[PDB]
């Protein structure tokens, strides 16, 4: 169970590498015994060609012990340590060290080796990674962490806001629907790939292992362009009208009002503040409209001519065109 879903996540890992050259593995067990799929992956992960000469055409085992003698040898040049394996092991498909080979290469190569933007392991490097991002939910493992949906969710909008926009509003029963949500949006968006499945990585039985395998891949995300994000909070989706924002028709000491519309701007307060052509700064008197505080009032009172600049703010951020230009 907790290996069943390790394979399948292992094998896609392997084939995200792999479909660089134009390879695939269908089945792990067997796939990477004549050593030629075993070799590409290693040029691909070390950026390396192999230095042997191999068989192109291994037909019997002797000539696939010997492909896969060149990869071990190439490994332990690398200095990649291997836990407990031979040549047969790989040829003859003991599927429970050949597992252990693909993580010792995931643990490597996509963990422990890249740099990202202590005396640390791999695995608390990642989670320190991971919980930086996810700063609202205690992230302490890859298992039940995991499992209602909604931290893959947090995840994503963190990498780009407005791809999860509303992870935090999310219905925890529905854990499948939340993940593959999260995981497409990242597919799509991040250019991360799916080598484990939604259902797999909030299966009870899921193992740490296959979890860290596809988070491994959000620290070399990137956003694609034309993504289309909708953030939680956007300043530029308030807007301001009235005419105590209008360049001109205010007059020298009447009170200047005008209207704040933030029902699209998500959480936040406004506030605003008056600069005079002497360079005073004033905060004008913000009031909502409402209950609902949708719609805030403003009003300040000119009290000198000239060029006055009005700065909107919501959640300290300028709305649409502010500041705005008002001449008394």
């Amino acid at each position: 169970p907790w290996k069943k879903i390790q394979q399948n996540t292992f094998t896609r890992w392997c084939n995200e590498h792999l479909k660089s050259v134009n390879k695939r593995i269908g089945n792990l067990q067997t796939d990477l015994s004549d050593g030629l799929r075993l070799i590409a992956l290693l040029e691909v992960l070390s950026q390396k060609r192999m230095y042997r000469k191999y068989h192109q055409r291994p037909t019997f085992r002797q000539m696939q012990l010997e492909n896969v003698s060149v990869a071990l040898e190439f490994l332990d040049r690398e200095s990649i340590k291997l836990v407990s394996i031979d040549s047969k092991a790989i040829v003859d498909g003991n599927l429970k060290l050949i597992l252990g080979l693909v993580w010792t290469l995931i643990l490597h190569y996509s963990i422990s080796m890249p740099v990202w933007e202590k005396k640390q392991t791999p695995k608390q490097r990642l989670l320190g990674w991971i919980q930086n991002k996810i700063p609202y939910l205690p992230i302490t493992n890859f298992n039940q962490n995991w499992q209602d949906g909604k931290a893959l969710g947090a995840l994503v909008d963190s990498c780009a806001p407005g791809l999860c926009p509303d992870w935090e509003s999310w219905d925890p029963q529905k854990p499948v629907d939340n993940a593959r949500e999260a995981m497409q949006q990242a597919d799509d968006w991040l250019g991360v790939p799916q080598v484990i499945t939604p259902e797999e990585i909030i299966h009870p039985d899921v193992d740490e292992h296959s979890v860290m395998t596809y988070l491994s891949q959000f620290p070399k995300a990137k956003l694609k362009p034309g993504a289309p994000l909708k953030p939680k909070l956007n300043p530029k989706k308030a807007r301001a009208y009235g005419r105590g924002i209008e360049p001109t028709g205010n007059m020298v000491k009447q009170p200047a009002k005008f209207t704040v519309d933030t029902i699209s701007a998500g959480q936040g307060d406004v506030m605003v503040f008056v600069e005079d052509p002497e360079g005073n700064k004033e905060e004008a008197q913000v009031t909502p409209d409402s209950d609902k505080n949708k719609t805030y009032s403003v009003e300040y009172l000119p009290k000198v001519t000239g060029l006055h600049k009005v700065t909107v703010l919501f959640a300290g951020q300028h709305i649409s065109k502010s500041p705005f230009e008002v001449s008394v």
